[PDB]
């Protein structure tokens, strides 16, 4: 109702599979909601931030959110987003990054709220142990091919080429729905834009086995100039300070285009709508000023990697 | 060479992924060749003869024959031939049935012969504890979708329909191929004509797995009016004397026509060339003798039943 017209005026919400629904939902339960991360590095970076700010703000609102880490399915590898078919990484390789990835999961998240506590999971504790034979009959006999086809992450790649490896990763990410669905209540996931046919396919699951839950995806973030969001000379903007320090983090953000600081303070910032637009009338009145560069900046970096860390930045700067 | 020229003659040899190079190992090795059958029923039928009595025939050659009994897939289920999804049939079903066609493959193999006795194998050892992972990572990264859409019993289907259950399956044909490969030195499949597909496959993934073997398919057996052989009024001839008994197995043969005859004498049976040629001519002079349907029946009832219950077949008759 209000959050879901809030996370709209921010312009987090892509899509969904029914909002007046989910509105409905969300305004009379305490919804279960996840989202999932495969370790693809031992760091996560700012292509996550959308969905994790966006996970913590269903849990203000007093919903209960579920990090999902990919130790399982970062075995396989999601062809969703990806114009080529990626190396498989090593279990020892991934199930060392699932560790550090689990901690920066556990930042952004509320542990101590009775109600809505979050939960941070590793879904290789139900698909490690799923035999093949178990996992071709109660998921694959649900799906046609042709359904899964059609999936813009497959349709995007059949000619440019995919392995039946990748094809079947949406079948891992459709049984980790189902499983949360009945073990945790789940009645809701999110994920980034490129997400909806994976959400979609845990749906299609739900249904077939049960015949009730929703899917929310955040836009994938835009610049201004037509360029890639995190999109860097210097690489990747990480999370661990270790890889990029608080300092670069921070001047990140203070280096944001005036054409793009507005729509970043309401995708990753906590300010209300009356801080963002008063900050949108300083952009317009002094934009040398560049109030509200160092607002995102500061808020951001606090964000991440706190206040202390924030000091030292801006003291370095 | 001599064994491969004699099928030839016969008319035994669909397809072959490469004459030459498979006449040529034959001549010079004991070749270890395998053949599998899934249990959809509590018994095989005449439609599962022909690959059968071939391996036999590969056995009197001096090769190694493994009979595989498709524990595993059984579970599954084989879209090759099937123009419709099938229904997934229990393990415990699957499991009872198993243990019937074990023991009646055993009955057209030696085990006795040093050299080369037979093996019977059962899929479900090396498939069972298989958990997805592993799977989808080493035998799936092998498999572009693009590859496996082009195969006759998935091309066959997609409009119809195909589950990914179905469309999986071949994975775990190919699988058995190499582990067999592996395990027993096996370097020829054999199967019906259905099975090129599948068999391929096996080749597909060795040889992305090693970088050497042979597939050879059985031509469909045909009715010069038509119609399916083994379609009777009766239903499926069964290789189970508790199912047909022994009397109408005989009847079955008894009642070929006259210009199937020859070709099944040449499929089923053991008589040499001079002995099926000289029944040709007998056919010619004196078709109302039935001499060339009488040879066939007494020679299939005791392949599959013996000599005592062809006694009873011919007395009741």
């Amino acid at each position: 109702m209000d959050l879901l017209a809030e996370l709209q005026w921010r312009g987090l919400v892509n899509q969904t599979t029914d909002e007046d629904g989910l509105r409905k939902l969300l305004n009379e339960e305490r919804v279960t909601l996840y989202c999932g991360f495969d370790p693809t590095a031992d760091s996560l970076h700012i292509g996550h931030l959308a969905p994790i700010l966006t996970m913590r703000r269903f849990q203000q609102a007093g919903h209960r959110p579920i990090a999902l880490v990919g130790g399982a399915t970062g075995l396989i590898g999601d062809p969703s987003g990806k114009k080529s078919e990626r190396t498989l990484n090593a279990k020892e390789t991934v199930e060392a990054w699932s560790a550090r990835i689990k901690e920066q999961l556990g930042r952004f998240l509320d542990f101590e709220a009775d109600g809505n506590p979050a939960k941070i999971k590793n879904n290789y504790d139900w698909i490690g142990p799923l035999d093949v034979i178990t996992f071709l009959r109660d998921v694959g006999k649900h799906f046609s091919v042709n359904y899964m086809m059609a999936k813009e992450s497959v349709q995007s790649r059949i000619e440019t080429g995919i392995s039946f490896t990748e094809f079947s990763y949406m079948m891992l990410q459709a049984y980790d729905f189902l499983r949360l669905y009945e073990t945790e209540g789940c009645r809701l996931q999110i994920g980034g834009s490129d997400q909806w046919g994976n959400i979609t396919a845990g749906l299609e699951l739900i249904r077939k086995t049960k015949g009730r839950a929703f899917g929310l995806t955040i836009p994938l973030v835009t610049k201004a100039d037509g360029t890639k969001f995190g999109k860097t000379e210097s690489g990747t903007i990480w999370l661990d300070k270790e890889k990029t320090s608080p300092y670069e983090f921070y001047q990140f953000w203070i280096n944001t285009d005036d054409r793009d600081v507005i729509r970043y303070l309401k995708y990753f910032t906590f300010l209300s709508k009356e801080e963002i637009e008063a900050l949108e009338q300083e952009l317009r009145e002094a934009p040398e000023k560049r109030a509200a560069q160092k607002t995102l900046a500061e808020e951001v970096t606090k964000l991440v990697h706190g206040e202390e860390a924030l000091r030292q930045a801006i003291r370095i700067s």
